[PDB]
């Protein structure tokens, strides 16, 4: 069990090996590899099992877009960086509803995001992991200029 | 565990059906041959073909297992019996000659390879991947090469 | 078991899966892949004990630097090639104290290196594995210049 992380997959392996297995079996591990990378871990098991349900269905389309909505190609370590033209691999721009010192609430789903207390990246490696305690990440909306 | 119904790469299908064979392909540094010109994989159903792959791989000279696995991987997208035509072949370079064609079966010369499309291999719509089941015979190893 | 190897990782997967997992968890698997590559497996347990301890600590800096000293970006199959401007990923130049037909003893730690009896590379692959029966690989010193 690692305490520092050179890649997000090592963190996800210690928390949810099943979800990491789905990311690999969907050919999406490259989206998790660092432009920075910020992963949104859905804490609620109902969300993750809905991902597993769709991923192991005859059409994993919804599991793909949902996992795309949880992976941002940007390095966002603190609430201060949750600003500007940023978003997930779906392309939908994220809009902040409320900001705090260690918490962020987004619009278009009301997703409450708190930085992972145990995730800490290697020196100068631009990786970040947030915990989605409630709500859902946006799926459709205005795009961010990439 | 992994129970994908659609496949973004052939290794996912192999991991669920034959994980030991996938480990052999990885241990022989041949996973790149399986990845996307489009790729068609021929899965060996019979024991004596698969056992010789395992034995040759874990022997002092794994070259024979490498050549056999090269015969089972075609750098072409061949989903149906109709596509088994023209200058196509495996990584051995040998051109495939069709003996008899059916709606859902192909028999090849130079080994009597009886090939049936794997029904449970359904690739992603944007992936030029195909998996066939060799029910008997052997894929061509040596023969006239196909024009590159 | 494999008798011939296309990459060092397959050999380490058979002899020490724990050490391979550490290398992957430190994002150092690429250091072992081929210019040639020479891996030095520490036979003594406590050297591998300390690698694991520093790896899963709060700061894996030492486990990283230790593994860097065990991986050489050069193809050294026999004692005859243990000469010239050679060294590990730490950059420190290796100086040979004693050379034999099937053994090589280094300065700056008295590392006794014998080629692995069961590692035979693929014909066109420049990979070699040595067993460090005693001593330590150099950590600091004058660098060879690439």
């Amino acid at each position: 069990n690692m305490k520092q992380f050179c890649k997000i997959s090592v963190w996800l392996q210690q928390h949810d090996p099943d979800l990491l297995e789905i990311i690999n079996n969907l050919c999406m591990l490259g989206n998790l590899s660092a432009h920075g990378v910020t992963f949104i871990y859905p804490k609620q098991a109902k969300i993750r099992d809905e991902i597993k349900k769709h991923a192991y269905s005859n059409d994993p389309s919804q599991a793909i877009k949902t996992l795309e909505s949880l992976i941002l190609p940007f390095y966002i370590p603190t609430p201060a960086e949750f600003t500007g033209e940023i978003g997930s691999y779906t392309g939908v721009k994220l809009e902040v509803e409320k900001t705090e010192a260690n918490k962020v609430i987004l619009k278009n789903g009301e997703a409450v995001l708190v930085p992972a207390a145990d995730f800490k990246p290697f020196p100068d490696r631009r990786l970040a992991v947030w915990i989605m305690e409630s709500g859902s990440m946006p799926l459709e909306g205005p795009p961010y200029k990439r």
